Order: structure tokens, then C-alpha cells, then sequence
């Protein structure tokens, strides 16, 4: 599953969503804010909204911790990450 989530050094809602994930144990990349600009242009392009977390799932941008936790809700996360 082509799974991608930006983050910073200080994101609760970051930590949320990572933590949601490992309580499933999924497998999914990780993208740091600390320090970057280049990729940060990269999610403006991605996501346009330049903001996180922003999880991707499937290359398709979902938004952020409530909108993947929504997706999981559904049970709709499970059969594209698992």
C-alpha cells in the first residue's frame, strides 16, 4: 500500500494518526517538516495545503488525523493499507 504521512516535531495530531497506525501495525512512510522547505513545496503541489499531518493513502490525499481516523471509522483504511 503506497502510504505517506508528513509531519513536524511538534504535531499532536501527527502522534495521533502514527499511533492509530501502530495500533494496526501498518506499514507506512513517514515525511519530516523539521528542517525541510523542498519537500514542503512538494506537499503544496501534493496536498495544497501545505499544513500536517497530511496522510496519503494510496497517493490519494485523505487531509488529517480526523479525516484518516474518519477513513478507519468507515473501515475504509483497512483494505488499502492491509
Amino acid at each position: 500500500a503506497n502510504v505517506e504521512i508528513y509531519t513536524k516535531e511538534t504535531c499532536p495530531y501527527c502522534h495521533r494518526a502514527k499511533a492509530l497506525l501502530s495500533s494496526k501495525g501498518v506499514s507506512f512512510q513517514e515525511l519530516p517538516i523539521d528542517g525541510n522547505a523542498a519537500k514542503r513545496e512538494e506537499m503544496i503541489k501534493r496536498s495544497g495545503r501545505t499544513t500536517v499531518p497530511q496522510i496519503f493513502i494510496d497517493a490519494q490525499h485523505i487531509g488529517g488525523y480526523d479525516d484518516l481516523y474518519a477513513l478507519d471509522a468507515r473501515g475504509g483504511l483497512d483494505p488499502l493499507l492491509k
